[PDB]
């Protein structure tokens, strides 16, 4: 009969819903691909290489930048998140790093489906340390910054690598605290607050 006309929060109770897109390539291994005509970041990155016929039309779908995309592995039933960098094969030619490859599960000439996902940007993620020496960097969370920079997106099943002086560090994120069921972490920026947790019980001797 009466209303008060007054409204009280409710942001809480709203829940955003991600974007998603769908694309399908045909992915390349680069490591077949020539140093010259390569980079080495890139091969040890998370970032790949897609036609700008597939960003066209993520910009009909108003889909804000950066993009992140998500790859499908029909073979292994296993889904991984990858990073993309710039659109450079009009033809539509997809290009993965080695170890990537071997996460998928897909041997050279196989299919790779890339799809468009926006995430809210995770809270909380779980890292795992791997050798005392990595933690025995001055700056070990600048460290993890660059990688968050290389890798668009983040999963807590995807595996990430990062490659330093030379240097191949493995990355697992055991853990994460999302705000989607996609259990699926990207961030941009700096939104993800990322720790490190030791979960090696091995001690290996001091050489002098």
């Amino acid at each position: 009969m009466f209303s008060g006309f007054s409204s009280f929060g409710g942001g809480n109770g709203f829940v955003n819903m991600p974007q998603t897109f769908e694309e399908f390539f045909r992915c390349y291994p680069i490591a077949m691909m020539n140093d010259r005509i390569r980079k080495d970041d890139a091969n040890f990155g998370g970032k790949i290489f897609l036609p700008p016929s597939a960003l066209s039309k993520l910009s009909m779908l108003n889909i804000r930048y950066p993009m992140l995309f998500k790859l499908t592995a029909n073979e292994t039933g296993r889904v991984t998140h990858g990073g993309v960098l710039e659109f450079i094969a009009e033809e539509g030619r997809v290009y993965l790093p080695q170890w990537m490859m071997e996460t998928l599960g897909i041997q050279p000439g196989s299919l790779l489906q890339i799809s468009s996902t926006d995430v809210p940007l995770g809270q909380f993620v779980k890292l795992e340390p791997q050798s005392v020496d990595f933690l025995d960097i001055s700056d070990p969370k600048a460290v993890l910054e660059n990688v968050l920079r290389n890798f668009s997106t983040l999963t807590v099943d995807d595996v990430i690598e990062i490659s330093y002086n030379g240097k191949t560090f493995k990355i697992k994120i055991l853990e994460v605290k999302p705000e989607s069921s996609s259990k699926s972490i990207c961030v941009i920026e700096t939104d993800l607050v990322t720790d490190f947790a030791p979960p090696v019980g091995y001690v290996e001797p001091d050489y002098k």
